[PDB]
């Protein structure tokens, strides 16, 4: 099996004013996002050794109350508005992996969009403030953190592809993102259930099938085992793994509005017995969110794609996802 390359992009331009340099950032992304559609951002400026540190607390100290109370109306049929927030439960002897998600933090029970019921749209629930000291505000906080590291590299996206730098972000706002936060433990167990091992086509076991992401971009922190492959011509390659950059790549969205000039790579998760984190942030629009698509390819930029609103790409492809891939 080969190793994909995976470049290390500094992104620190994205924070600053010296236009030439942001735009030699953009080719980098251009270049990244046409070959494998993977990079690692690096010099972000995020904090991820205490990201590492409180999410490894939470998911060591949380107990089978807590999650029963935290659960998705999956595995807990009284908490039917909790489709997408909260906890995503382990099952001993069969489902290894657990997580929970959490939304922009913004979505009280006050915000008009809560207000309307409108889908995809949820209020965070947290563990008990006393049994997790500390942890909502460190998620809260790192919600925003992530997002504004996502903003910059939405900069990039638009320099690389010859749109102005606030082509993407202009839709990407504090007070209506769909974004998510999942904190992902996967665990090492002794002996592994075999019904958490899926068999790829071509032999390879796996933890979470092929899929093209449900995102605008993906923006990933994971600890430091190798687990991630993307799908080229010639086959799947490995993802070196790096516990102190972001990787990053497109989801279908970006396919969608480029014409599939910036194609949202096919990847997958390989099965590795050893205990490690992935923490996702998954950059949505907002619910009414709507690009033209444009074919970077044509002069004039013409497509003949029809306009998405994000919402409805959204609902429709997280569901797609689990049906494709599973409940998780
Ligand atoms: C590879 C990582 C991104 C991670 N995979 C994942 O998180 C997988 C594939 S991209 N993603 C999902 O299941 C979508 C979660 C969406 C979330 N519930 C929400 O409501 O917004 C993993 O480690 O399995």
């Amino acid at each position: 099996v080969s190793k994909a390359n995976v470049p290390k992009i500094d992104v620190s331009p994205l924070f600053g004013d010296d236009q030439a340099a942001k735009m030699r950032v953009a080719q980098q992304i251009d270049a990244a996002s046409r070959d494998t559609g993977f990079f690692y951002a690096v010099n972000h400026g995020i904090n991820v050794q205490r990201l590492s540190q409180k999410t490894k607390e939470f998911h060591m100290s949380i107990t089978p109350e807590e999650k029963w109370d935290l659960a998705i109306r999956a595995y807990n049929k009284e908490h039917q508005d909790q489709v997408r927030a909260g906890y995503y439960l382990s099952i001993p002897g069969k489902k290894a992996v657990e997580s929970f998600c959490y939304l922009n933090p913004n979505f009280t029970p006050d915000h008009p969009r809560i207000q309307a019921k409108t889908p995809t749209h949820e209020v965070n629930v947290w563990p008990d403030e006393t049994k997790h000291p500390g942890f909502q505000d460190f998620a809260e906080q790192y919600y925003w953190d992530v997002f504004g590291l996502s903003s910059a590299l939405l900069k990039g996206y638009a320099l690389a592809l010859g749109k102005e730098e606030n082509f993407f972000a202009r839709h990407f706002k504090p007070d209506d993102t769909l974004a998510s936060v999942v904190l992902i433990r996967y665990p090492y167990l002794d002996p592994y259930p075999e019904a958490a091992i899926k068999t790829a086509a071509d032999g390879t076991k796996l933890s979470f099938e092929w899929h093209e992401d449900v995102s605008l971009i993906t923006v990933l922190y994971q600890s430091n085992v190798q687990n991630l492959q993307v799908e080229t011509a010639a086959g799947y390659q490995d993802i070196e793994a790096d516990d102190t950059g972001y990787l990053i790549n497109c989801g279908s969205y970006m396919a969608h509005l480029t014409n599939n000039y910036y194609k949202a790579p096919i990847h997958r998760v390989k099965w590795v017995n050893a205990e490690r984190q992935s923490l996702p942030f998954f950059v949505n629009l907002g619910y009414d969110s709507v690009i033209d698509p444009f074919d970077p390819r044509e002069p004039n930029g013409k497509s003949d794609r029809e306009p998405l609103s994000y919402g409805d790409y959204l609902q429709n492809g997280l569901v797609s996802l689990i049906n494709k891939n599973g409940q998780t």
